[PDB]
């Protein structure tokens, strides 16, 4: 797809039927989200499942690839469909913080399209505070009126009411971390939750106010390399605190994630605290696992 040249010349036809793609998406989404909820007792609802497993949530998790790594989130995704896809972060995030055996067969999926959405997604849902700068956001664009007309929640911390910030996720996070609990205990947050931050802030940090001086601090997102500092050390407390529990694919998918992040650390001050990855990882170097 070529986003660019479709917002700035192309026909209201394809136009609104992508709209309608994109907003058909999140309804099927929506009413996934209820049904599931309410349907602990299992079929319709199978074949509805199916067809989210098996191409909805990858095709659109693929687009979401796409959108992130040809930039082009910087053209379609503006009006409207923004808040159809706040509508996914409520869907995905309920699917992520969703305790059912029923989805614990297909959650490894979800985290990839969680991940692929929040490389995507251009507005700041984890910086609440700060959103008053995103010319992206809808409460800047849409207006107050327009959003009263429409179904916005005409709240910054209402926009996502479950969804967690970044600073009350990173509370968490160093929580859990110092707690140093069994992988089966909580894997929810380390199949989910480290991929959404770790693609937000491979997208976010270059819009860091640190990396243009100029218009600093009313840039749109704060996300500083202090920050991304924070989550090295997440990454690293987690890893060594899950070595020795019983590990898995999913860290391997977990440290592919890391691969784009690591690339922001520089080969020097990767010492020290990867040294320690170094040598806890080459004499435990007998694992399928492989870093780097």
């Amino acid at each position: 797809l070529d986003a660019r040249t479709v917002m700035k010349t192309g026909l209201e036809s394809v136009k609104s039927a992508l709209r309608a793609f994109l907003d058909n998406a999140a309804e099927d989404l929506e009413k996934t989200m209820e049904n599931l909820k309410q349907g602990q007792f299992t079929k319709g609802v199978t074949q509805i499942i199916n067809y989210t497993t098996v191409a909805l949530l990858p095709m659109l998790s693929s687009l979401f690839e796409h959108i992130g790594q040809h930039q082009f989130g910087e053209d379609l995704i503006l009006e409207d469909v923004q808040v159809s896809c706040y509508r996914i972060l409520t869907s995905l995030y309920a699917l992520g913080t969703s305790k059912s055996i029923y989805v614990e067969r297909q959650r490894s999926a979800l985290g990839e399209c969680l991940a692929a959405f929040a490389g995507a997604f251009p507005v700041a849902f984890l910086e609440t505070h700060l959103d008053k700068h995103n010319i992206y956001s809808i409460y800047n664009t849409k207006s107050s009126r327009e959003r009263a007309a429409l179904s916005l929640p005409t709240n910054v911390e209402d926009v996502c009411p479950n969804i967690p910030s970044l600073e009350k996720l990173m509370e968490e996070i160093v929580e859990l971390a110092e707690s140093g609990i069994r992988y089966t205990q909580m894997p929810h947050v380390m199949e989910v939750i480290l991929p959404m931050l770790c693609s937000y802030m491979s997208r976010w940090w270059e819009h860091g106010p640190e990396n243009n001086p100029e218009r600093a601090e009313m840039c749109c997102t704060a996300l500083n390399s202090e920050h991304m500092n924070t989550l090295l050390g997440n990454i690293l407390k987690i890893i060594y605190n899950n070595l020795g529990i019983d590990e898995g694919a999913w860290m391997k998918r977990l440290a592919v994630f890391s691969q784009p992040i690591i690339n922001k650390v520089k080969p020097q001050l990767l010492k020290t605290h990867f040294l320690p990855l170094m040598e806890k990882l080459k004499k435990k170097a007998a694992t399928v696992v492989s870093e780097e």
